[PDB]
């Protein structure tokens, strides 16, 4: 009834989409979501609209879209809410489904923990 | 003797550099590093070279540079190593100081925890 769609920048190198894929798999393994899909903004497949439609086609009524970005970028505040038709302006139209657009990662202490670890080659 | 330099994309919007700033402050208050500086790749001050030199000027011999990026981008594999002169090609020259260039965040379970939380409006 609810879908989780992870959404990432995308890049010409594969690291970006590998990342979303591993993250998808780890949340699949937590057994918390009925449906879980990923979508890259640019130059990769699947795209956000594909991912969103791919979630409706499994019968989600509420789609939770989580931008896997650290900071609030232009992408997180113009392009993606556009793609989702949450802001008036390659568009995707859903039928009596609500898209729920979440917050990015931000300065979460868990990041600092990761950062600290990363400093020490851990 | 060792400096921690956090390093971020940077953007025309301020969110990016705010992020690095908050992260700097949180690791400052873990009391783990003698010196801690931040630096943005593009658009913002301070820049990476500024941040690196700013760390040498406090008498670091070993600078730990941690790329606060989720994925491995072009920026993490060409531009930043270039800026640090770790790869042959606004150059920075250090004197008999070693720069230690760490790994980015990647698909760390703590990210998934953050992601899961983020889905639930938390
Ligand atoms: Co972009
Ligand atoms: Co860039």
């Amino acid at each position: 009834m609810e879908a989780l769609v992870l959404v990432g920048h995308g890049s010409r190198l594969p690291y970006s989409k590998e990342l979303l894929v591993k993250l998808a798999e780890k949340v699949k393994e937590r057994n918390l979501f009925p449906i879980v899909e990923i979508g890259l903004m640019e130059f990769s497949e699947p795209t956000i609209p594909q991912a969103v439609k791919k979630a409706i086609e499994q019968g989600a009524k509420r789609i939770i879209v989580v931008p896997v970005f650290l900071a609030h970028g232009i992408h997180t505040t113009r392009d993606i809410p556009r793609l989702l038709g949450l802001i008036e302006d390659k568009l995707e139209i859903p039928e009596d489904v609500e898209i729920i657009y979440r917050e990015p990662i931000g300065a979460d202490d868990r990041i600092v923990d990761i950062i600290i670890d990363r400093a020490f080659g851990r």
